[PDB]
């Protein structure tokens, strides 16, 4: 395989969430056999964020996740010219996100070009207050509509004082090369964590770990 079982990440990610703008680089390494990675973030322009880091994190590779034998697996076949995606997020409070990256491979690297924008975002909500925790456990249902492969997700952040924060998010995933054959139909168990950072979110440690599954214990 063009994929090794130890492989880096370089990632530049460029946004806009309410009309603050910012740079955030990454570096990490993964195992995408073992469904895992972790990855250094560094805000580089417009720290620190007045917005709930954990809005972003979702965007910071389906490469890392363990696929079974028995589910064609679309991103590691992609490799090496790669794939790119498109997410729209939906947010409970009527916070709407658009998100992309470009994912390409030279060596033993994986480099990302992230877009993030984000919009409508209430000044008095979870988000723009920094009240968000974490994102609970999630499962991506994988699907292909009218020929492109989709990924669907309901899921919610935790906020301060038991609260949920409910967010729907749709997900498609494109190979450069044509004829990259489709997957069935099937799931992603994902978990994603912010290991540590520093006051502000100037610099933060994520962790994901992602498995694919066709349903059944």
């Amino acid at each position: 395989s063009a994929i090794k079982p130890d492989m880096k990440i370089k990632l530049r990610m460029e946004g806009n969430v309410n009309g603050h703008h910012f740079v955030i680089d990454g570096d990490g390494t993964g195992k995408p056999f073992e469904g895992k990675q972790s990855m250094d973030l560094e805000v580089k322009e417009g720290g620190p964020l007045p917005f709930a880091f954990d809005i972003l994190t979702t965007a910071f590779n389906r490469v890392f996740a363990k696929y079974p034998d028995n589910i064609q697996d679309y991103f590691k076949q992609s490799f090496p010219k790669g794939y790119s995606w498109e997410r729209s997020l939906t947010f409970e409070d009527g916070g709407i996100c658009n998100a992309r990256n470009d994912i390409t491979m030279e060596g033993d690297t994986f480099y990302n070009k992230v877009r993030f924008y984000g919009t409508n975002f209430p000044a008095n909500g979870p988000v723009m207050q920094k009240k968000t925790l974490k994102w609970e456990p999630a499962t991506e249902k994988m699907y292909v509509r009218d020929g492109v492969l989709t990924g669907d997700v309901e899921t919610a952040l935790l906020l301060e004082g038991n609260a949920h924060y409910r967010c729907d998010f749709r997900t498609t995933y494109k190979a450069k090369e044509k004829g990259v054959k489709l997957p069935g139909a099937h799931f992603v168990d994902h978990c994603i964590e912010i290991l540590s950072h520093d006051k502000d979110y100037n610099k933060v440690k994520l962790y994901e770990h992602a498995v694919a599954h066709s349903g059944l214990p």
